[PDB]
């Protein structure tokens, strides 16, 4: 190979407020013309010691590659330790100015930001997703070697090295830290295997925080546990269970056949359907209104509304809000999940769809779906980059129905027997708990706040809590409350649980 390629400066990644998240750091790459190195053998041990390498093992490497015009001695050294080797003044030893990524918030935004490979190319998260934007264009310089490898003339610059472009993520580091800390605390308190937590701006489609457990320090390029590198929020599919009942309810209110004050008889708390039996955990109910179906998380109640309205209307809401659908984010091997579909829905499939057993979604899809519900039935496109001009948004649920489902969800949190642990002191919060049997469990809470003018949608997913209580309303709901209280105050969202008398 004739001429050498000048490495380009990788674009700076910031959070939405300009806080540096991934920074291109100058590293020194040392290489050698082994033809020339062979003429300074007395120098070789010093060189070997200055590179941590074994004296004899290093001499073997050079002797082997003695014919070559180029070989790499060592990549990624600090410029100052690169200086130290250059300070030896060993003939046939040359250097390349290179770039390596430094991630100032480390493990805190590991999954969202991602990391680069040995060649400084995006390998995970944003780094991989916006690789072309961030990479820029490498340089080219005309070198004149006599024959061996003497740096003679550089007559022309050939082609200038183009730097990569800056990217400001939709992430707020302040909210990222709180979500990070609280998710880590939840895991240790519950002895859980994993977890995810997504925060979103219902008005802009911006992902304000996305955290997962386990995490890793992307500045520590050794050990690298692939399980700790998994961006679970985007790559781990799960059965959403009861967190999908607000969408089945939206289909009910939209059909013209149901109103919140209507009653469903759920007695004896079981419902037999051919070969399968739908079951509720608490089976001390007869008549329940639609809000009561949500408060008690009645599978029987929601399956009965489903049979009346038809599964097709339920499927449609779920599909339109983006459950089991492409996010448009175009992230590294991001999972799409599965929303089952039929021409003729059998009774057993209609019920399971209505209560979330028949389906695979990601934490990001669930949050986005709750975002459209919170934003008065308008789905705004998801973004991982700061949104200055907000795109049009799509009315996926009528405002009236969305507003009604919001009120019911507020009552899920605030009513007697409700998910009190989800209460956000100073504000009116809304949401719905979920618990999915995988015995192994997954604990879920999805919600939004402030009910008066929803601003934030949040999903808390805790995988395999090993403590006595495994229910979403018990394991996830306190995390929602904790993160919500802080995120809203960090955004200076004024408190809404204000007087009226
Ligand atoms: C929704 O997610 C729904 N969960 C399920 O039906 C699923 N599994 O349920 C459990 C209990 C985990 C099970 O082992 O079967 C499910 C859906 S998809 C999938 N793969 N698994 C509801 C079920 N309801 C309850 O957990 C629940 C608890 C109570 C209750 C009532 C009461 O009066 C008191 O005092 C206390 N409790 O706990 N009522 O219903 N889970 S959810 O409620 O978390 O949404």
């Amino acid at each position: 190979v004739r001429h050498i390629a000048i490495p380009a400066h990788r674009g700076l990644i910031t959070d939405r407020n300009g806080e540096p998240l991934a920074v291109s750091t100058p590293v020194t790459t040392l290489w050698a013309n082994p033809k020339e190195l062979m003429t300074a053998k007395e120098r070789w041990p010093q060189l070997a010691a200055a590179l941590g390498q074994d004296t004899k093992l290093f001499a073997d490497r050079i002797e082997q590659n003695a014919e070559r015009e180029f070989i790499y001695l060592v990549r990624g050294l600090t410029p100052e330790q690169g200086e130290g080797v250059i300070a030896l003044k060993v003939p046939g030893v040359y250097s390349i100015e290179e770039f390596r990524r430094f991630y100032p918030a480390g493990e805190v935004v590991a999954h969202a930001v991602g990391f680069t490979d040995v060649d400084d190319r995006g390998r995970e998260g944003i780094e991989l997703a916006f690789d072309e934007w961030l990479a820029g264009v490498p340089g080219k310089r005309q070198v004149l070697k006599d024959r061996r490898g003497r740096v003679i003339k550089d007559v022309q610059v050939t082609k200038n090295a183009k730097p990569g472009k800056t990217l400001a993520l939709s992430i707020d580091l302040r909210l990222q830290y709180l979500a990070h800390r609280e998710l880590r605390n939840a895991l240790l308190e519950n002895g859980a295997k994993a977890g995810s937590l997504v925060i979103m701006d219902v008005k802009t489609g911006e992902i304000l925080a996305m955290t997962n457990q386990p995490t890793y320090n992307p500045n520590n390029r050794r050990n690298l546990q692939p399980a700790a590198m998994r961006n679970r929020a985007m790559i781990d599919v799960f059965e959403p269970g009861s967190t999908v009942k607000p969408f089945s309810m939206s289909a009910a209110l939209a059909s013209g056949r149901w109103k919140p004050s209507d009653i469903v008889d759920v007695y004896p708390g079981t419902l037999q359907i051919g070969r399968y039996t739908i079951r509720d955990v608490s089976r001390n109910s007869r008549q329940l209104d639609l809000t009561g179906i949500l408060i008690k998380s009645s599978n029987v109640g929601i399956s009965k509304i489903a049979f009346d309205i038809g599964a097709e209307s339920i499927y449609s809401v779920m599909q339109q809000v983006g459950l089991g659908q492409d996010t448009g984010l175009g992230f590294p091997g991001e999972r799409v999940g599965n929303l089952p579909n039929h021409r003729k829905w059998p009774k057993a499939e209609t019920a399971t769809l209505a209560y979330g057993y028949g389906l695979s979604v990601t934490a990001i899809q669930l949050a986005h779906a709750y975002a459209a519900l919170a934003n008065d039935g308008k789905s705004v496109p998801l973004s991982m980059t700061r949104v200055d001009r907000v795109p049009d948004g799509v009315q996926v649920i009528s405002p009236e129905v969305a507003s009604t489902v919001q009120g019911m969800l507020q009552q899920v949190v605030e009513a007697q027997g409700g998910v009190f642990r989800a209460q956000v002191p100073g504000y009116h919060a809304a949401g719905k708990s979920g618990t999915a049997r995988k015995n192994a469990y997954r604990s879920l809470f999805a919600g939004f706040a402030p009910a008066t003018d929803p601003r934030i949608a949040m999903v808390v997913v805790i995988d395999e809590p090993s403590k006595a209580g495994y229910f979403g309303g018990l394991v996830s709901a306190p995390v929602f409350s904790k993160v919500m209280a802080g995120a809203l105050r960090l955004m200076n969202v004024p408190p809404d649980n204000l007087p009226t008398a």
